[PDB]
């Protein structure tokens, strides 16, 4: 509250850290159908029912800008990006693989990291 705070997390790394966890996810062999936005004149269905769409060229350009305030706003679009995925693609897809298989990989760098 007021004049009464918990100690300093160091904070002046996560930029950084983020930067290479996003490296680790471009180069997987499963991160193609997340590397560019959904082509939204190509792909029936998708603007309608994916109300915010989220990609990793996407991520890294708001990284690089400044406009994530802090490390969960990047986790958040990150999480986005595999969410929008299992709406839209069946389990049982190479797609819907991809994307479990992402998530996972995504949520220990994260722990690993940052936990």
């Amino acid at each position: 509250s007021m004049s009464v705070k918990k100690p300093k997390r160091d904070d002046s790394k996560d930029l950084a850290l983020c930067s290479m966890i996003l490296t680790e996810m471009e180069t997987h062999e499963d991160a193609w159908p997340f590397l560019l936005p959904v082509n939204l004149k190509l792909v029936p269905g998708y603007k309608k029912v994916i109300k915010k769409p989220m990609d990793f060229s996407t991520i890294r350009e708001k990284l690089s800008s400044g406009q994530y305030p802090n490390l969960e706003t990047f986790a958040l679009d990150v999480r986005l990006v595999f969410d929008n995925c299992e709406t839209f693609n069946e389990d049982d897809s190479d797609i819907g693989r991809a994307g479990h298989n992402m998530r996972k990989y995504f949520e220990k760098k994260w722990t690993d990291t940052f936990k």
